[PDB]
């Protein structure tokens, strides 16, 4: 029983810019979602061992969580705001892929996704 290593949070061989939008995604957008009531299943990588979901990292080929996004932002990992946005989109979409419509985690992810889209809409 072992979960795969979490996604990389630092990479030397990668284009890396430090912009105001990436700074905004960390200070405002991610901090808002982080303090939301539904944040707790997404702040860490999915623990398929404790949740008894042996098919997760086997159905989902590009896992993503807000904890990885956060460490990547704090490491100036992203090339621009769009690469970080793709991680948010990938995280929400992974939830919709693995789980069924109407499931508790899907309804939580849809509420966080709407708040995410409303925040990043007010972007420089």
């Amino acid at each position: 029983s072992t979960n795969p290593p979490p996604p990389e949070t630092s990479n030397p061989n990668k284009p890396k810019r430090q912009t105001n939008q990436l700074q905004y995604l960390l200070r405002v957008v991610l901090k808002t979602l982080w303090k939301h009531q539904f944040a707790w299943p997404f702040q860490q990588p999915v623990d398929a061992v404790k949740l008894n979901l042996p098919d997760y990292y086997k159905i989902i080929k590009t896992p993503m969580d807000m904890g990885t996004i956060k460490k990547r932002l704090e490491n100036n990992y992203y090339w621009n705001a769009q690469e970080c946005i793709q991680d948010f989109n990938t995280m929400f979409t992974n939830c919709y892929i693995y789980n069924k419509p109407g499931d508790d985690i899907v309804l939580m992810a849809e509420a966080l996704e709407k708040l995410f889209l409303q925040k990043i809409n007010e972007l420089p």
